[PDB]
């Protein structure tokens, strides 16, 4: 069991803001192959090229305004919890 509550509560949540998540695998094989029997080879030049990766971000601009205003809270009654009895709350004004 899993209870989450909120009353009369103000959040700013962020993940990651400026630059994000980045995930970057790197993984190339080389099986390649060269055989000979019984003949003649000449010079054997194996020079492949590598990759390139580029992740960037140059000029952001994030601007947020969060405001809450409530006049008053009162007289709850809040029972997340179980097998509780006689449980009360009580307010008088004149």
């Amino acid at each position: 069991k899993n209870v989450k509550s909120k009353i009369g509560s103000t959040e700013n949540l962020k993940h990651q803001p400026g630059g994000g998540k980045v995930q970057i695998v790197y993984k190339p094989v080389d099986l390649s192959k060269v055989t000979s029997k019984c003949g003649s080879l000449g010079n054997i030049h194996h020079k492949p090229g590598g990759g390139q990766v580029e992740v960037k971000s140059e000029k952001l601009d994030f601007k947020d305004r969060v405001q809450s205003k409530i006049g008053s809270l009162d007289n709850i009654t809040h029972v997340p919890g179980g097998g509780n009895k006689k449980i009360e709350t009580h307010k008088l004004t004149f």
